[PDB]
C-alpha cells in the first residue's frame, strides 16, 4: 500500500473510465475556433483529457498533484466559457468533476501515505 509509482496505472485506469462516460465528449479535444470564434479571448489555458493522457504516457507527470491540477483546469476553462450555468455543455462537465473527485481522492491519499511513510525516519 506504500508503492510510490502506484498512482500512474490508477490514473490511466481512471482516464479510461472517463473516455468511456458519454459526459466527457466535449472535453477530449481542442475548441475549433471557427465554431467558437471568442474562444481564446476568454481562455488563456486551453486543457483537454487527451493531453492529459498524452502528458501522463510522456512521462512528463512527477505526481497525481500535478495531473489534478490540469483535469481541474479543464473544469474551470467549462465554467469560465459557458454563457448560462445551465448551459448543456458545462452541465456536463459538472457531472464529470463530481465523477473525477469521487475516484481521484483515494489516489492522492495512497501516493501521499506512500511518500510519508519513504521519509519514516
Ligand atoms: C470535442 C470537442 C470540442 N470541444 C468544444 O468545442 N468545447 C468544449 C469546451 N467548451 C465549453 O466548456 C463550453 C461551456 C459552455 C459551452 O461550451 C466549448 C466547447
Amino acid at each position: 500500500s506504500y508503492d510510490i509509482q502506484a498512482w500512474k496505472k490508477q490514473c490511466e485506469e481512471l482516464l479510461n473510465l472517463i473516455f468511456q462516460c458519454e459526459d466527457s465528449e466535449p472535453f477530449r479535444q481542442p475548441v475549433d475556433l471557427l465554431e467558437y470564434p471568442d474562444y481564446r479571448d476568454i481562455i488563456d489555458t486551453p486543457m483537454d483529457f487527451a493531453t492529459v493522457r498524452e502528458t501522463l504516457e510522456a512521462g512528463n507527470y512527477e505526481s497525481p498533484m500535478e495531473l489534478c491540477k490540469d483535469v481541474r483546469l479543464i473544469f474551470s476553462n467549462s465554467k469560465a466559457y459557458t454563457p448560462s450555468k445551465r448551459s448543456r455543455i458545462y452541465s456536463m462537465s459538472l457531472r464529470l468533476s463530481a465523477f473525477f473527485e469521487e475516484h481521484i481522492s483515494s489516489v492522492l491519499s495512497d501516493y501521499k501515505s506512500a511518500l510519508r511513510f519513504h521519509k519514516r525516519n
